[PDB]
């Protein structure tokens, strides 16, 4: 077996991770039944319009979130910014998200995630990319979707791309898997393990553009093991109600009466 | 004999389906002699005008329309958004429109409409596209026209393209129908059936850009079995009159005296 | 339940079909354990070297072969030459091969094989092509390989293309099969049946460029259900022995000690 | 033994050089533990936003900075402006930065830095460029990064380019170093010395787009021997504290608990 | 550690492998001090001019070579021809060469060499290709050079390419090895092992275009662990003398007096 | 002061070097007043005419020439063939010509000529190329001209290009010499030295296409310090006369009366 950071997100499966910019938002998230919160200073929707350089959040801000909840807290670093990660790891965040939402710090190389104890979430749009993040030590993959737009279509494409390629490897003649690893630009040892197992070596969540309960449930029905949702869930008026509806739609994704009720 | 959801819109034939954003618009529609209404929260003229993501309407908004009228009520979902459709089916709408007017949720795949009891309406611009929608389970086909523009010319092109290709199949040498299905990118079984019957396997209506009584009757004379019209009708000032004019034009499409009178 | 000429080559499965140009060859083929013979006047390697138009063989020549053997006799027609096929059918050939080795008679359209009682074999290089031949009534598919060169590599390609795409359909998400049929340019009903069954709807044999016992056994191990071989078998040395060696290799395709002995 | 101005920045190694626009900034820089200050009239972020030609600063302004601090003072000249450099040298600056932040005065040729006593710093984005600056007499190389944007990613690129090519030369087969010098467009004698020593011939610092303590420490961990930082340090809040935090981060670049505390 | 067929060619290191087409050539090879012979029916020089399809040799011919010597005997299969390999393995050859000299049988896929007990030699022109052959189970790599031309220049390029990339990985920053594996289109686990070890995971020989003692010794001085030479060594008049000279030049490759003596 | 193998051909200056394929040609050459001979087994006119690979000559053939004359003997190796050079050095040739007339053994790298005691001659067509050869250890530079054609015009272009660029450096502003070395792709130290001395760092001779006495004296008047001529001289009929004419033309290159007489 290939070297993979396995089983590091079991408690998050079936759950929603919510972006939160205040300890008040964090408590609303936890009371709604979120499995984790993502601490950030500035939103993907405001990053998308305002546009400075976006970096790791202030450690005081992230501590203020940690102090407010008992569920796990994640926070973001810029791609390739292994010192921002060294800092986050000493704060005691439960996960680091090496995130394309922030301004990349390295255009070529991601963080060598084997240099850390803390588990990392990384983004992917296709199975090759997911496997390259996992080869570098990622303990969870999420789709990139399109961050801060509310448009679920890119997340649909990512989840169908990753899941469609896993399915194609499972039924593939074994002698063609070497060329498949070359075409995926992924390590053969992980390609062969996905062909045998029919699963990504780590848990796969959806992120990017999930706006409604119907969206979240659709991403679950496409193979997602859990979902990330943005702070718009707070910015829109009955925040307890909206957060709770997405949690229930993720848990009971296959029940259309539930989805109708929580969508009202 | 190929698999098609046949005969699911017999009561709509010869009629007008009107978009409605309020129970009052719904009552005016039904008073004017509409055969069904299409519930939606914001219109194709405001979608084209504002943008942002357009999704399935709030289920309470739709239920308000169902409570206001006796005639069938339709509502829209995003292309490929099978969970928006799961939700609508439990609401008890009579038809679901898998609609290119909303923001697509899946840029590659449409909903597998065989997984539903409720019938779907899908758009097409040519016969190959109509047949692929039917192959997926569509129960009615409409033209896409150009939504919310009041320009009927796209709808004319769609109706002539679909009708023109049906005609071409009817007189085609039978041995050439295999290559015709390949050039149409459509299932041979449905191509062969169109070639024998001279008809689309399900009802064909016109939508997109129907502004006047003359537009509506022209689409009927080009082979439409009914028409969809936008809420433009209610934006116009004496809405009971505009709505009733379009209904009479569609019933009496072959009578130039009636068409002159209702355009006055 | 799709329309297909099923189960018309049960007696040939596992066997070798040999091209024969004289009644004496046909006798050697049959005493060597061939399952059928392909009667032809001029060989694919002769057509490939010399110019000229290549057509259906003289009916007297084909009748000379029918009278010489008890096993089934096949013979070729040009693609799209439905009258060549009407003539062969009345001769009482067991199969007609609509063959790209001859000069095509119709560059656009194949024979509508539903107009015949006699079964057809057609060539394919990929699954979409195979399914379009079956949709026209073919009762058996063979690879095109590269005929009369003795280079098995094109056959390897075709066999891997066809079997690789069948495998990909079997694990594909059901809702993606409609787009898959559009990309394969094949009828959905045949595509969905391949996805459910894991097999082509009719028997699949290899042809083209099979020169040695190792080639024949390699094609069986790639999923071929039988092989066609050229009259080169006759053209060299002790023909009884070379033909028996290919029949044995195809029968015992998984036994390397048998394959080593017959390769001497 | 190649001709190089070696060992002219021994006292700056490990330290931070801060841009200063007034004697008060220069005092805060020095009390914060900066190793040197870069005297300039108008900042890289001001040059980047407003138009105009940017030249050597007024000698009175530079003299005001020299009189205010005990640590070394550097100041800038336009590329190729050897007379700007003659003037600065007589002012008694400790270093002259031949800087791509100013408007170049010669688009083809850099200053022949051998004509001067005072040492020069020059920018580089890759090892070949660094070696060509050293060949012209530069006593120190810094990355160009992307000046006045706060985005560290260009600096990451330059630091990885330079250090990656030094590493590649150290393990290269000796007989290939002649072609390597031709591909780098650098003098062979300097290339061969880099291959033998594993180090650039002069001190290498990072500059451009370093905004936070994490950035500064990341550049040291990529091999920088010191960092330049912009006057943004002053521009925000408690300047004594922000400047001390960068000096501490650069000093203790490998200590994540120190880096976490100074990031608050 | 990655899965590699290690240590399977220890007795060949420092040695020459000679192509032989007769048991007489085989005995001359062995008496000259060859470590192994390569049994073939037809020469790369005659394949290059004559040009039929080139396949596995007759098993009788290969047995006749095995019977003639005590040193190991190798023989060739076409690329991707895993049945020709199944046959060779039962003959008891000591190595199979999956060879580009023969007509490939599969344009896309090589043999899955893990399906065999017998070790395989495969060709490579660069480190990525070598690692992909080893990932598939190869137990030895040789350069491709340019077969049957007597021109050593392509072998020079291959050996400098493979050896130059191994050197570049050894000094590379560890965090850049993930991207290096992507650029090499090679499994990360083998790229990381070459970076750590500074050696290919299996032995590396030169082949292709070695004509003289000076050529052989040059390929050894470029990192080759042994050499393959073609049957031209026999076709040129004092075959005992020529074969012996190449053996000595390979063994004593670093002694120019030896190389002068054996070149006379 | 840059590293160059200086002063190694002082005894050849003012002279002619003649290609010889036999001890008899060597004696005629030396009788005619040649300053050295170039031993080779087959000529540039027969290489151009036949092709196949051209290598270092048989060491016995070379030793035969060394035994036949008192004057220095050169011999050729393939570009990059450092082991052919190792062999020649032990033979005791006075110079090795790393020659583009033979088939290159390395298409990227030339021999590292510093690893030898024996001096090398290398070809150039421009000053940048001459300097790179010298950087590698060449002790003499010749033009490539166009070998074995009898057309002097390539040699004229080479001599004018090398001499013209030396002249251009001599009067160039010193600050522009850095960019000149970059545009020449040559080491700054050797460029600077040429700019100060107005001379190539080692002797420059002309070769390639010198057919008549007038050609030889023209190349001397273009700055050649000596000439190489092909064995064409001996192919001509009264070889003692043709050889002596070219020698006298090269000694007396500035005397039109002598040039007229020896051309008669």
């Amino acid at each position: 077996t290939a070297r993979v950071k396995r089983g590091m997100a079991e408690m998050l499966k079936g759950g929603v991770i919510m972006d939160v910019v205040t300890p008040e938002q964090a408590r609303i998230a936890e009371g709604a039944g979120a499995v984790a919160v993502m601490a950030l200073e500035r939103v993907p929707a405001d990053i998308r319009a305002q546009g400075g350089v976006s970096r790791m959040s202030d450690p005081d801000m992230i501590e203020g979130i940690i102090a407010a909840v008992t569920i796990p807290v994640m926070a973001k670093v810029r791609i390739g910014h292994f010192v921002e990660a060294q800092i986050l790891q000493t704060l005691g965040v439960d996960y680091i998200d090496e995130s394309e939402v922030l301004t990349p710090a390295d255009y070529a190389h991601h963080i060598d995630k084997w240099n850390f104890t803390v588990p990392f979430v990384c983004g992917a749009t296709n199975l090759g990319e997911a496997l390259r993040r996992i080869s570098e030590g990622a303990a969870m993959i999420r789709s990139k979707g399109e961050a801060g737009t509310g448009d679920v279509s890119n997340a649909t494409t990512h989840m169908r791309a990753i899941g469609g390629e896993i399915r194609r490897l499972t039924s593939m003649s074994e002698d063609e898997l070497f060329v498949a690893a070359k075409e995926l630009q992924a390590p053969y040892e992980l390609v062969a393990e996905v062909a045998r197992a029919g699963k990504l070596p780590v848990t796969l969540f959806t992120a990017g553009g999930i706006a409604t309960p119907a969206d979240a449930a659709m991403m679950m029905q496409l193979g997602a093991e859990g979902v990330f949702v943005g702070s718009g869930i707070f910015k829109s008026g009955a925040p307890e109600h909206r957060a709770a509806a997405i949690v229930k739609a993720t848990t009971f994704f296959d029940d259309p009466d539930v989805l109708a009720k929580v969508s009202r």
